[PDB]
């Protein structure tokens, strides 16, 4: 067998998809954005059906969310309320983030609640000189990033089969790689097309495995 991982991210609030993720058919990791109306909860459906669970942290690109304008102690306290929101994290994920991600002030304090927490982070591939493996490797947080790509702003079904085979060619290649997709409008058609390809990984050798056991 070979492993690769799948992320699924942006839960927490009642969009397409999220049902049929948190039953656990598929072994995906789930990233929850803290503070919505359900965010505590499908953390623990999630649990409940056997699935991972991370703390999908909302940072601002280029709403008790992660902006330029904190200080230090804001940061902290902010990423130290969403891990209490989340039951079960084991690690965090970058909402979005193009601009924070630079930030090596904002990102520092980030990866030090995440070590409190004994956690990792998966930079989720937002751009381009990213901070993250730097940051993780000097405070001692085990971290991995995205390969892909599951899913878009637009996506069909379609297009997720054919990013989960781009997604195989990686994983029979053996570098064990991490693919994310997303709950949300667009949702039930990533559901449909990862749920459809489930037998051809099998076939193929490939197993989906929580994004844990690809670290360190
Ligand atoms: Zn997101």
């Amino acid at each position: 067998m070979k492993r690769a991982a799948i992320i699924i991210d942006d839960f927490g609030g009642d969009v397409k998809g999220v049902d049929d993720f948190l039953t656990g058919e598929i072994p995906v990791t789930v990233a929850v954005m803290p503070f919505l109306e359900h965010s505590t909860k499908q953390a623990e459906i999630a649990q409940a059906a056997g699935l991972e669970v991370i703390v999908h942290m909302p940072l601002e690109p280029k709403p008790s969310g992660i902006t330029s304008n904190l200080s230090v102690g804001e940061v902290k306290s902010r990423v130290r309320k969403a891990f209490d929101d989340i039951p079960y994290a084991v690690g965090l994920n970058n909402h979005m983030g193009s601009k924070i991600v630079e930030n090596e002030k904002i990102m520092r304090a980030i990866l030090e609640v995440v070590k409190e927490k004994n956690a990792f982070i998966i930079d989720s591939g937002t751009s381009p000189h990213s901070l993250i493996p730097q940051l993780a490797e000097e405070l001692e947080v085990p971290y991995a990033t995205r390969s892909i790509f599951l899913d878009n702003t637009h996506s069909s079904r379609k297009e997720v089969i054919k990013n989960m085979r781009k997604l195989a060619k990686k994983a029979k290649q053996g570098s064990e790689p991490i693919g994310i997709g997303h709950v949300g409008v667009r949702g039930d058609e990533t559901y449909a097309g990862i749920r459809s390809m489930l037998d051809e990984f099998q076939a193929e050798s490939i197993q989906l495995v929580p994004v844990s056991q690809l670290l360190p």
